[PDB]
């Protein structure tokens, strides 16, 4: 409820880029990017508050990034049911 994925990144993404942009909308707990050697990288961010992770999404979905549309969708857990 505090994370997002990024996907639809630049191959020259550096963590750099991802904290410079992520954290405009509030503070970051953490960050894994992907160490992807193809197309696209995949990012993975935590926020220290849960209402941030929303805002994210809301401003950065479909964010140009380097000539690249980046996708930023709610990392949501694993569903009880099937």
């Amino acid at each position: 409820m505090n994370s997002i994925f990024i996907k639809n990144l630049p191959t020259i993404t550096t963590r750099d880029d991802i904290l410079n942009f992520f954290s405009e909308v509030g503070p970051i707990k953490s960050i894994y990017l992907s160490n992807a050697t193809v197309k696209y990288l995949w990012a993975f961010v935590t926020y220290k508050n849960s209402s941030d992770s929303e805002k994210a999404i809301k401003r950065y979905n479909n964010f140009y990034f380097r000539g690249k549309k980046l996708l930023v969708t709610r990392a949501q857990d694993k569903e009880e049911r099937a």
